[PDB]
């Protein structure tokens, strides 16, 4: 396991997130559901041009999955995936001038729900998981876990666990207040609000 510290500015932003009273909090999941459409339409865009980078799995969708038992919201996509040089350097490197513009922007009377327009929707994990932990895996790479409870510092290791195929989990490890994210109701609701129109399948899973 290798541990790496956070670039300041995306630290300052993790701990905003966690420390600012903000009611809206569903908005997460419209976020990470966002992320994950645009990774099948990378995956989908370059298989009209090398149809064998759908070997791993052709089918293209969005799971939700609930469980009570562990309290995690696990987002699951066959998207393209997500190298080790993507969860070490190159995202968090993208991720410093929308964080500097989108904390800027919150100084000048922006509030958090425009966290995508900035690109550093991801974050906004954080308004309802202590824990985020991302499973990913990239036609070119091997299986790496990606893994943080903020406080400045990130995990990655290779994967061990159920083999992916193609595609990213984000495992969300709820805070203890914010269970309603595990009710069928309610993510419905949240996904009927705000994802109405992805297009591509979303299965809600239930308990
Ligand atoms: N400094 C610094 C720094 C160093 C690393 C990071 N992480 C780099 C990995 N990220 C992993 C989540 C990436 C965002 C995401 C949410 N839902 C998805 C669904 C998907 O299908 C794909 C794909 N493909 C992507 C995502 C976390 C931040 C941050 C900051």
């Amino acid at each position: 396991v290798e541990t790496f510290a956070f670039q300041a500015e995306i630290a300052q932003l993790m701990s905003l997130i966690i420390n600012t009273f903000y009611s809206n909090k569903e908005i997460f999941l419209r976020e990470l559901i966002s992320n994950s459409s645009d990774a099948l339409d990378k995956i989908r865009y370059e298989s009209l041009t090398d149809p064998s980078k759908l070997d791993s799995g052709k089918e293209l969708h969005i799971n939700l999955i609930p469980n009570k038992q562990d309290r995690t919201l696990t987002i699951v996509d066959t998207g393209i995936g997500m190298t080790k040089a993507d969860l070490i350097n190159n995202l968090g490197t993208i991720a410093k001038s929308g964080t500097k513009a989108f904390m800027e922007a919150l100084q000048a009377g922006a509030d958090i729900s425009m966290i995508g327009q900035f690109g550093v929707g991801f974050y906004s994990a954080y308004l309802v998981a202590e824990k985020v932990t991302v499973i990913t895996k990239h036609n070119d790479d091997e299986q790496y876990a990606w893994e943080s409870s903020a406080g400045g510092s990130f995990t990655v290791r290779t994967d061990t666990g159920e083999p992916m195929g193609r595609g990213t989990k984000v495992i969300l490890h709820l805070k203890e207040d914010q269970t309603e994210y595990l009710e069928e109701r309610r993510i419905k609701e949240i996904v009927k609000k705000h994802s109405q129109f992805i297009g591509y399948p979303i299965t809600l899973f239930v308990e």
